């Protein structure tokens, strides 16, 4: 019984390796068939498997759920996608309503822990008050829809109220595009840049100096310009914006708070730098280069922020307390000021990475559905898919990408 | 590392085996010190250490964690307790608060993560509506700062902005009280009977029609009454409302719905039955028993409602897409009924236990190195009941001994 090697995004390619078949009741299940109709092949194997779960108002009608997948489980393919679509439980027009929709997650993740052959659950929540076409609601159904989210599972996506506006080429979504990313010469870093490169963006790659020809190296790479930077330096926005007023026309539409540091020490073992340090690094400046780049201009209207939570900060880790507490912060930061920048246009966002391969390590690798390690445009495809100009309807979420680990709250 | 025999509740025995250190700066250190001074030690270990985080306004005063915690855990005793009490953060002051009090959850999981010899973490949050004396604090407080919570660890407490009165004796807070517990006959249910019945509640005990004989033994063993009754039956409320109306003048004062079934079985292969038992039992029967009590009055002002959610609900199960569904729903009936309920001055709240032992991988896959007792659980639900919890409300707490597994 073992890992599948996992289908990931090559171009040209159709979104589903099968059929994609739209069920279940509600508000969602006839505009979701009229806007993937013409990139998707409606109904081979079941590539995707969508439930409309909108029209359950009561416990009662949880059932529904068993009647849609028990039958056609059996022809759901290889690194096939299930995906079950909620109204937003908070928002339900009853507290029946409100139980039914909240009740799906036990669901979906209890799902995900049965399917086979690399296939995945999500459960996506749209706010009531989208309009009826749901055009806010496509990027994510596109993301997760396709072998982007590969190394996405078990988890949960909150879509609102507003409509969107498709870009002009789904498969080159950042055209036109500059986006910064900090930690770009290695690693995670390196990889956002480059999977932006590919969506069509313009690339500032932010490291440390010592990261040198490194992030030359990236930069190159991914056809961008690299800026040696501490962020953690008072004058690092002041730095950013420089250099993008000097090569990028003194704007960014988008800034992934990428960098970070570990320093692990138990907590009666901890001293003041290595506490610091990784407060400094990991929360103060995303916070600061957040709240600068926006305050001063550079991040306006459409902007995109995406920071890098991660397992640890969700559950704790031993050896952590500086590393989890900042992770936990990055949440923080997600959830505080989404409603301050949604005033603004802007979203901000969250990915969680788990396991990710690539500079006990058996364990890791295993303890998750998907029975194996991520990769990093795994991680790249989730932050991108935030990135996006059609996902303005996204903000205030955090998603792991961790093949549903199985630590966690 | 060796799993601790835990420390659980016998009378007569101090709460803390050690002294109790309250520290760190903010609005809750002074009151909560002034609270705990005459039943604990306050300044031989440190059986308890506390940690006031509500004035931390930045995530650059994230330091104050450090600067508390770390000159003193060498000598935290064996089954301590951390607690960090901070500010609710969507309630926060400003944008900064919020962050840095969001931030205290990573701080407090990990450190679960760390304590030796059976210690434990918790983080509560306090409305900032709270009056200076914090008096609906003291309930949760002390149920972390004793061996009840001898099972719960890494966990979220939410505390609302209500004051409280404390019970007449902290020792027996549910006297006089009378509690509806379901699936009573054995197990779980009949060990919160019984953590009742010492807590000097009156029980009425439930189960199904088969299981008679056990309920009844039950109900004798804690001075209670059996009644035996299917709860997924149209007269189910009915039953109960004119039990409580021979016996305890119409009123309940605590509804626990216990009662729960199992049909395991992966998705692809699921029949009707078994979902819908499964269902019935487990989500829909406590609804409307639920709404059935409080609807007709049998349970109103002061009122506890305690439903079982478990981890399965929360992390999800391989072959239980019915019952983590319904467990979820359990959260779901706790959230969605919390506000209209506050109106009624009923609080709802819902416990989800882990591996409780009533295999080998589920019993050590947790901080404390075991598996818990039925006790545990027992205990978690009794502090919710308790008449001093009335400013605690729509909350999830495990019972899982810090269990890696989760969401």
């Amino acid at each position: 019984p073992q890992p599948e090697t996992l289908r990931r995004y090559r171009a040209g390619e159709p979104p589903l390796t099968g059929s994609l078949l739209i069920g279940g009741a509600g508000r969602v299940v006839e505009p979701l068939r009229a806007a993937l109709e013409k990139d998707y092949d409606l109904v081979d194997s079941f590539g995707g498997l969508v439930f409309d779960a909108t029209g359950i108002t009561e416990p009662a009608g949880l059932k529904g759920l068993h009647e849609f997948f028990t039958p056609v489980l059996r022809n759901l393919g290889r690194c096939g996608r299930v995906v079950v679509v909620g109204g937003t439980p908070e928002a339900a027009a009853s507290t029946n309503e409100r139980i039914a929709q909240r009740a799906l997650e036990g669901f979906t993740r209890s799902l995900g822990k049965e399917l086979r052959r690399g296939a995945t659950t999500a459960l996506v929540y749209l706010s009531p008050d989208a309009k009826p076409a749901a055009t806010g609601l496509e990027s994510t159904m596109r993301f997760l829809l396709s072998a982007k989210s590969a190394y996405v599972d078990g988890q949960v996506f909150s879509v609102g109220a507003d409509d969107s506006t498709p870009p002009a080429d789904w498969e080159k979504p950042l055209d036109g595009k500059v986006a910064i990313v900090t930690g770009a010469a290695r690693g995670i870093g390196a990889t956002i840049a480059e999977v932006f490169a590919r969506d069509g963006a313009h690339v500032v790659a932010i490291d440390v100096e010592s990261a040198a020809e490194n992030l030359a190296e990236t930069a190159s790479k991914v056809g961008g310009t690299a800026l040696w930077l501490d962020v953690t330096a008072d004058d690092a926005v002041d730095k950013i914006s420089e250099h993008l007023r000097d090569h990028h026309g003194g704007k960014a539409d988008i800034l992934v708070n990428n960098a970070g540091i570990t320093r692990d020490k138990l907590l009666a073992n901890m001293d003041d730098a290595r506490w610091d340090a990784v407060l400094a690094v990991n929360l103060l400046a995303p916070l600061r280069l957040t709240e600068g780049l926006v305050g001063n201009g550079s991040i306006g209207e459409g902007g995109r922020v995406i920071g890098l939570s991660s397992i640890a900060g969700i559950a704790g880790n031993r050896g952590q307390t500086n590393y989890a507490t900042t992770k936990a912060g990055m949440i923080g930061i997600t959830q505080a000021l989404a409603p301050g920048l949604a005033a603004k246009g802007i979203t901000i966002n969250a990915v969680a990475p788990g396991f990710i391969e690539t500079q006990t390590r058996e364990v890791g690798r295993r303890l998750n559905s998907l029975l194996q390690g991520g990769q990093p445009v795994d991680v790249a495809e989730a932050i991108a898919y935030f990135a996006s100009p059609a996902s303005n309807a996204v903000t205030g979420n955090v998603i792991r990408v961790c093949g549903q680990a199985m630590i966690g709250a």
